[PDB]
Formats: C-alpha cells, structure tokens, sequence
RNA sequence: CUUAAAGAGUCAACCCUUUGCUUAUCUUCCCUAUUUAAAUGUUAGCAGCCGCAUAGGCUG
C-alpha cells in the first residue's frame, strides 16, 4: 500500500492534431480553395503605460491583424488533421512501478465513449468556437482510413446518438485502448456569409505590445494546435455539478471562468491515480476522465 | 579634595646605486531534458451627416 506518485511522472499527448489552416470557398464550389489571409491595418495612436508617464507625448504606432472572407466567397473551410494514438497508459516520463498500477487500474476504461466523445467534438463543431457563431449551414467532412463521413446538424453541447460519428469513434477507440494511431482529416465547411469576418487564434501578446496577433502559418490565417486539443479533450460532463462539458485538465479548471471544478474537492486527477494504484473501487466516468487525463498527458509530480 | 597642589622639549636633515627567472609540459574521456497547454479579460471604442460648436442628436 501507500504507493506514493513519482515525482518524474509524465504522459504524452495521444490526441495531436495539426495547425488548422484557414480557406475561403464557396458552398457549392468546394474544390476552389482560396486561402484566407490576414490583414492588418495601422491605427494611430498615443502610449497610455503605467510605468512611464513621461512618455506618453509621442510614440506606439501600432498595426493591428484581422482576418476577413474575401467578398466573393461565403464559406469558410478549416482543414486540419487530428492524430490519434494508443497506448496511453505508457508514461513517458514516469516509470512503471505506478505507471503499470495505472494500466491494471484503468483497463476496465470504456473506450467507446471517450472516443465517441472525442470525435463528436470533432464533428459537431467545438473546434470552431467564434466562427461556428452566426452561420446559418454547419459541415464537417472527416476522412478517415480511405473513408468519407458527412455531418450536418450536430449540437455540440450533448452528444447525441449518430451512427456517423460512431462509425469512426469505433476505430479510435480501437487505436486507444489498443496499440497505434489513427488519422483523421478534418475538413469544416461553414457558411457564415459573404464577407463575413473569420476568427484565427491569438498569438499573446503583452500587456503593451499590438492589440491583436492572429494566428499565421505562412501568411495564411489558422488556428493553434494546442486549442483544436482543448477542443478535442472538452468531454468533461462527469465532475459535480456538471452542466456543460469541460476541457478535461487535471485539476478541471478553465482559465476564462476564473474557477475550478474539479479541484478541491476530491476528484481532482491525482487523488483518484492515487485511489487507482491504491485500489479503491472507482466509478466509470471519473476511471474515464482519469483514462482521458493520460490520454492528454502532463507531468503530475510532487 | 584623587603620590592632591605645578611645569613649552625644541631644532636640524640627499638612502644610495647596480641588476637576464629562465627552462619543458597530451586534460580526457562518458552522455535522452523530457510530456502537457483556450490567452481570456466585450479587446474595440469606428466610418458619414444633421448641424456655428471640438454642445447635442442621427445613420450602420
């Protein structure tokens, strides 16, 4: 018993997926993809800073990004590859003295339903958070092993029964409790209209700096490939008082809320590992929400 | 009323010169920095035109 966590203990990330890079077609002219590029216009203005008062007179031409359709396209496309891998019960960093408790502690995980999860995310549209907002047509094809699937009407909040998703959910819950990897091209059609502004992820910038960096692989608009992961893991429905589904972290804390739901409160990742490698009877979603934490990866050391 | 009581140490100056610390050196092998991740905070405070206004309203 006691079987204390290593400090070294770290997992891998299995669902990696690529920059989604961004491209203007049209709905019925699917074939023609332009890519979308950000613009940046210049705003005059003065520095208003805290820490230098003196400087205030003269200075900060800033040049700030956005990211339009062009006027003669009205559908956005967003290609983007989401690779998923097996064996995460595999620390990479960690060992196997608790690594190994760990695969004989979550075996009983159902696969199924993380991965149904996980591609429903995919599917649905929770990838495209501000420019899934006002488009009056959703649509995602997935190519997957020389196999072409279709959606339509998804809502992303509950995850709903579609034989579609499930198809490929299977596969991907074959390549997670099993050994190996899956690819799946993820290509999202939204019609928001002509011309309508497109939303890249933001690069940070400083407190100071410019007011807005939009995402760019060679000039052309995308999105981050850690924030299509936080779209692919938002599967969390399983903490107390769950009323949407959660990115699943390790401490179930978003940043943009400014609260923690599953930290605090004895189902945070750690003490259930613990409960894991000690072996106290788990329930199925927090062993999947644990199975979906290493499939995430991160160092969980101290 | 303290070995109490009391007291001017003054002055002056040439340290000189000289010099060979040289000699030769194998630092050297060895090797996993690894795994994560929403930038949010409305993220913008505009373009015309109605006017004497740098007052006040309208348009999207």
């Amino acid at each position: 018993t006691k079987l204390k966590a290593p400090a070294v203990l770290a997992y891998s990330r299995k669902i990696n997926p690529t920059n989604a890079l961004m491209f203007a077609v049209n709905w019925s002219d699917r074939d023609n993809t332009t890519a979308v590029m950000v613009g940046t216009k210049t705003v005059a203005g003065t520095q208003s800073v805290r820490g230098n008062p003196n400087d205030a007179d003269k200075g900060n031409i800033q040049t700030v990004n956005f990211a339009n359709l062009p006027h003669n396209k009205n559908t956005l496309l967003v290609k983007y590859n989401v690779k998923f891998v097996g064996d995460v019960f595999k620390a990479e960093l960690g060992g196997g003295e608790y690594s190994n408790t760990l695969q004989t502690a979550l075996e009983n995980t159902d696969f199924g339903t993380l991965a149904y999860r996980y591609v429903y995310n995919i599917a649905a549209g929770r990838t495209l958070w501000r420019n899934r907002v006002g488009a009056e047509s959703i649509e995602t094809v997935i190519t997957v092993n020389d196999q072409t699937f279709t959606f339509s009407d998804l809502l992303v909040n509950e995850f709903d029964e579609d034989v579609d998703v499930a198809e490929i959910a299977d596969m991907v819950a074959g390549v997670l409790s099993g050994e190996g990897f899956v690819t799946l091209k993820v290509e999202h059609y939204m019609l928001l209209g002509e011309g309508s502004e497109v939303f890249p992820s933001q690069e940070f910038v400083e407190n100071s700096k410019l007011s807005k960096q939009l995402f760019d692989l060679n000039g052309q608009a995308a999105m981050h490939d850690q924030k299509i992961g936080n779209a692919i893991r938002t599967i969390d429905t399983w903490y107390e008082d769950a009323t949407t589904p959660i990115a699943v972290e390790p401490y179930g804390s978003v940043v943009r809320n400014g609260v923690a739901y599953r930290a605090g409160n004895k189902t945070d990742l750690f003490t259930l590992m613990d409960g894991a490698v000690n072996g106290k009877s788990l329930t199925e979603e927090d062993q999947m929400f644990v199975t979906a934490n290493l499939i995430r990866g991160g160092v969980f050391g101290g």
